[PDB]
């Protein structure tokens, strides 16, 4: 029968932690019920630890942020912001690829667009939000709707004006994980000093292009998040179909295994094909990414893992140093229970319990494993997501 090893020595990615956006301009705001749905982690909440948010052009808008993003932060979340747009006055348009009337921010308002992201910063901070990051901008590299950037100019802001913001600096949030958006970044050294974290969307963003060389090789010091994304559509009504929502627990295991993301954040966190639904309850996606959320905490590192121990089942592991504990999440894709001999040799643990999301049950829990020696002979049931824990 199949055999996978975990290496509780080979130390990958510490994990920072997983989440969404709340847009309270754009749709309704989080209710106060929903916030604690969102960002707690008890029974029927999905343990999120990272909330998203925007950074409003108008001024007058910003106040409408605070009340979510701060619920979020007493509940142990991060946040981290981005802005769509600067305000009206710093922005002129041109003609992109034929396209009349886009825009792009002033090159002889980049200081002035400094100051509107430190003012942001500076008014959340007096709310009570200590923002984690704040970026230069969303999707710079599809901005039909909103304000482009080419990675030169992207690059001349994080080289020559990033340094002046006061908060952790994002870039470049290219709506692909796209390498051109942020290969300018990482190969100038002034631009990747002023980074700090290496920010990236996953709509369209296959396997082959989860890896990123020259980031193992260049990003010393530097994190490394998956800040928006919705998996496999953002169908009408979609949340709950099934096996469909396997595609986000899928999702996530190559962020973090074949990516090495610290982070992964989801779009609207309560949306028809979000993981919390319209009626505030939990969606089978939602039970997707709490199978990562709930068991795998910010500060657990991922470890080396055999990643697909047979055909269609894949198995990620992250450490809790505190202790050398281990949480495995183990994704059954197939129409056939799996068995697998799990060896985690030099552990001192010898029971396994588990928790297990399939089409008729979520996060049910399930009879405890006990190990023969350092080995763990686990069944999986057919299209079935477990988190051993
Ligand atoms: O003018 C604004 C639109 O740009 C906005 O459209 C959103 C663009 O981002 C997409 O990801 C959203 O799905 C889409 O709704 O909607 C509000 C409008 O004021
Ligand atoms: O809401 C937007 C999405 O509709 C957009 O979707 C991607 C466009 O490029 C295609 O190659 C991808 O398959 C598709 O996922 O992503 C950006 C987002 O703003």
């Amino acid at each position: 029968m199949a055999s996978a090893t975990i290496n509780l020595s080979a130390e990958k990615q510490v994990i920072r932690g997983f989440g969404g956006m709340n847009h309270p301009v754009w749709i309704s705001d989080l209710t106060p019920q929903q916030r604690d749905t969102a960002f707690g982690n008890g029974e029927g909440q999905l343990g999120f630890t990272i909330l998203r948010i925007h950074v409003d052009e108008n001024r007058n808008n910003w106040s409408k942020e605070v009340a979510t993003a701060r619920r979020a932060i007493e509940l142990g979340a991060i946040v981290s912001a981005s802005p769509w747009n600067p305000p009206s006055n710093m922005v002129e348009t041109f003609t992109r690829n034929g396209v009349p009337n886009q825009k792009r921010l002033r090159y002889d308002k980049y200081g002035d667009y400094v100051q509107h992201l430190n003012d942001f910063v500076a008014y959340m901070k007096s709310n009570g939000v200590d923002l984690y990051a704040i970026s230069v901008q969303n999707e710079p590299d599809y901005a039909h709707e909103w304000t482009w950037w080419t990675p030169q100019e992207m690059l001349r802001f994080m080289r020559d004006y990033a340094g002046q913001i006061n908060c952790r600096v994002m870039a470049p949030e290219s709506f692909q994980y796209l390498k051109n958006m942020s290969d300018p970044i990482l190969n100038d050294p002034q631009a990747l000093a002023n980074l700090d974290i290496l920010g990236a969307h996953f709509y369209g963003t296959t396997v082959n292009n989860m890896p990123y060389p020259l980031f193992e090789q260049k990003g010393a010091g530097k994190e490394l998040w998956m800040t928006a994304v919705y998996v496999p559509n953002s169908d009408s009504n979609s949340a709950d179909r099934w096996p469909e929502a396997l595609e986000v627990a899928h999702n996530m295991h190559n962020a973090l295994v074949e990516g090495n993301f610290q982070a992964y954040v989801w779009w609207y966190i309560r949306r028809s094909y979000g993981p919390m639904k319209e009626d505030g309850t939990i969606s089978k996606r939602g039970y997707m990414m709490a199978h990562y959320s709930k068991f795998v905490r910010p500060g657990y590192v991922r470890v080396d893992a055999t990643k697909n121990p047979t055909y269609n089942v894949y198995l990620s592991a992250c450490k809790n140093k505190k202790d050398n504990s281990v949480v495995a999440v183990v994704i059954n894709k197939s129409t056939e229970a799996k068995t697998i001999n799990i060896s985690v040799p030099g552990t001192s643990i010898r029971k396994w319990e588990r928790y297990v999301t399939t089409g008729s049950k979520n996060l049910r829990k399930e009879s405890d494993i006990n190990a023969s020696g350092t080995t763990f002979q686990v069944t999986l049931e057919p299209q079935s997501v477990t988190t051993f824990v």
